[PDB]
């Protein structure tokens, strides 16, 4: 064998696993399909901006541990956690109110929608602590549950906006239990949830953290080297790529679950990987940055995934400077809006911010990038209880890792780091046992 | 030089630092004065397994929770403090008892007033001086100073006194108000999460199991029962003198409790912050003990102010109830008030809180008189945060410093030790790599 460990995928999961493995003394190679590391995090420059994963918080043990580990610093996005004005669409009409006034409505709705989170996920990092209680509800979509609640249509519409934002899809495709999971990870507190999901970002960019972790390790890296076949025998794994064939005692498959079909495995992978590679998680929407000429202040908008007025489930202020306001925008379906068509985005903004002039608009297409085939991972109904454990399971000398199968903040950067660290430790232990 | 890194102290901070450094390829030696690793964590047996020091953890604690998951460890629950059935409390020399919810009405109203400014002082609890000016304005207050300015009943004030004395492990006028604020801010500004964070979850296999996993993931030599006496540094090396040998390294990580700083002779002498903290000490100076009573008392939680005429204990709560009766955890603000290892004295002291209990067993480790700790967990006195934290953390030549006593976040906790040790170990690895 040429290597002790080969890691397929150079996202945070694969990089963290490679650090764990190499620092334990194992000869490790990273094979990365793109011409860059980072995967679904991508720090670039527009005119330095984050084209993918962005926000972090100290409710996320691993990513915060690493940030402090390397002396990085964080800045604030203002719009979601501390807006001045809240705009929301209900029954195809647009309402606007002081943030406190809007959050009365939205928070009462939340009190209703999250009432069972404590019963389902008392230990958010131990998914199956309440296996029976979770199994009883895992068949519910976010919409299925919403419609059972005693709320006004307005409350339901705000919750629709919120849940569609969380799952990055229409609410009937997103698992209700996953919504509960987010709430429980935020210490069963709505303010803590807002602070955790869209407020703090690494001052020097996610790439700086990724690089600190890589420098802390001792792994070889081959970029622009897509893996095509993985063959496993009793002694080794043979990983075939477009640019060479490599052998290792153990291989950590750290690719997006939505891409599992894209490699030929012998033996074939278990039915859980096959089923999730077929169905995919729910993350399949649009995220974009919009520069507007006007100074609109700190706004937060809510619109149902399906409404007659705007394609955006939410838009909010990132920051306001001399050039106007930078907004972050989410939509549940790229069929609704071309986030890179400036005139289309401007039109889509008119009902929420009448009169805004779009100076610029950009969004990376994670859905059609063959190396992601989607955005951040949120399970569809039934997927947690059916597949999580089966997804994590090692198969022979093949190990599996990623936020897409993390126990806690699955779907976040923190999930990638947590899962990669544990899986790398397991791989090192396995090799020591032999 | 004999080593790249010598780590003085085999607590969680030093153990984490030693892992960080050795896994970076550096030849690392740990020197530990006691005959064991763990420092102020000590997993022992009381009639066959108890934690005599650091015990409770939570996922609001990034480093220790990261490590717990890293190694696949599990947690159990202490029931008494976070989910009692009955709360007993002492106010104005009276003892009241009520269903937990009723007691928490009073205690929670008091808390709502006492913590109202935490958000303004520590918006980023892991970044101590983010709001430096606001913190400097209040850092001169003791917990008692602030309490007496509040619009509360004497009952509310007495419950708050109990709580603040429990947190600081000392009398409330010795504890910094800002430190109380920090605990609240680290608990995400909500009392339920604070209760869950400070006394609820414990590692099923004991703190030593995590300490051992960290050590096994590393590659460092260990010398136990080898107290350091002198540390001398020049431009090229550090010479560390112990009772059992002399060792040299390019860099030395000093990971001892600040309360012990005076006990090693440093040449050149250390900066004024280290000396001032070794003189003044943090506030942690109380009693912690395990008590077995024959009776099944249920899940109780008690509150008594640090100075009261009824009992020496600031709080007692149920750890668990099994066939042998009730195991309770007891805290006192002053070792002069109760001999935690005198069974009859403890039984007497418990009578007003749990009238009729028969004490079958009682044990508490004396961290105050142990020369290797000289105190319990670190909570700063007034002024100490803003005057000393940064200078305490400062590297001096080839000397680096680490410990829970100087962490940015959960300072005073296991999480703080792991966090600070990781940062300092990474800094040492960087420094030594640069020299090559
Ligand atoms: C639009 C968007 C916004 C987000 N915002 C946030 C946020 O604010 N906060 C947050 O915490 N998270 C956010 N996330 C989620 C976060 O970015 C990801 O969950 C995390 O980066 C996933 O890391 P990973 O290592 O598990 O997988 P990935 O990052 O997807 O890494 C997988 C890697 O494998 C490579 N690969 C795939 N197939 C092959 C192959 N055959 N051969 C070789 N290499 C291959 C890919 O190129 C990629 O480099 C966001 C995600 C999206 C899509
Ligand atoms: C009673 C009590 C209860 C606690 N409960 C909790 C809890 O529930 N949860 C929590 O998170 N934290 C708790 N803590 C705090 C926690 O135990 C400590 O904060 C943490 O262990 C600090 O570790 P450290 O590595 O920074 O220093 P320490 O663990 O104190 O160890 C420093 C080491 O230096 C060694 N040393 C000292 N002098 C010398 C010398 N001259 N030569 C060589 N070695 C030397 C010591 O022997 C020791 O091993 C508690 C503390 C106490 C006292």
């Amino acid at each position: 064998v040429g290597y002790d460990v080969i890691v397929i995928g150079g996202g945070f999961a694969g990089v963290t696993a490679a650090r764990e493995a190499s620092r334990s003394g194992l000869k490790t190679l990273i094979l990365e399909g793109r011409s860059r590391l980072g995967g679904r995090t991508f720090t670039s420059k527009l005119q330095k901006v984050e084209l993918g994963g962005t926000w972090v918080h100290w409710t996320q043990p691993n990513v915060w541990t690493e940030i402090m580990h390397y002396g990085l610093e964080v800045e604030e996005t203002v719009g979601l956690a501390n807006p001045e004005t809240v705009i929301w669409v209900t029954e195809d009409n647009v309402k606007r109110a002081p943030a406190a006034e809007a959050f009365e409505i939205f928070g009462s709705a939340c009190n209703e929608y999250y009432k069972e989170a404590r019963n389902i996920y008392p230990r958010p990092f131990e998914p199956f602590f309440e296996r029976k209680k979770l199994q009883h509800v895992d068949g519910l979509s976010a919409a299925d549950y919403l419609e059972k609640l005693p709320l006004t249509r307005e409350q339901k519409d705000m919750m629709d906006s919120w849940l569609s934002g969380n799952g990055h899809n229409y609410p009937e495709t997103i698992a209700y239990s996953e919504i509960m999971r987010w709430f429980a990870l935020s210490n069963f507190n709505m303010p803590t949830m807002f602070d955790s999901i869209a407020r703090y970002k690494i001052k020097t960019g996610t790439h700086s953290l990724l690089e600190a972790i890589m420098a802390d390790g001792n792994s070889e890296v081959k970029l622009s080297t897509p893996v095509t076949k993985v063959n496993q025998d009793k002694d080794k794994v043979t990983v075939t790529t477009e640019d060479g064939v490599f052998t290792a005692s153990a291989v950590i498959v750290a690719v997006p679950i939505n891409t599992l079909h894209d490699i030929e495995y012998s033996p074939k992978l278990s039915a859980a990987k096959v089923d999730m590679g077929s169905q995919r998680h729910a993350g399949a929407g649009v995220k974009g940055y919009i520069r507007v000429k006007q100074n609109v202040g700190n706004v937060m908008t809510y619109a149902p995934a399906r409404n007659k007025l705007t394609p955006f489930t939410s838009v909010f202020t990132d920051h306001v400077d001399e050039s106007g306001t930078l907004l972050i925008a989410f939509s549940a379906d790229p069929k609704l809006i071309d986030i890179n068509d400036i005139k289309a985005v401007e039109k889509a903004l008119q009902p929420l911010l009448p009169g805004v002039e779009v100076t610029a608009s950009y969004g990376y297409d994670w859905n059609l990038d063959p190396f992601s085939k989607g955005t951040w991972c949120t399970y569809r109904p039934n997927q947690t209880t059916r597949y999580l454990t089966e997804l994590q399971k090692r198969e022979g000398r093949l190990f599996f890792a990623g936020s897409d199968m993390a126990n806690g903040w699955r779907g976040f950067i923190d999930g990638a780091i947590e899962n990669g660290r544990e899986v790398g430790h397991q791989v090192a232990t396995y090799l020591k046992r032999e």
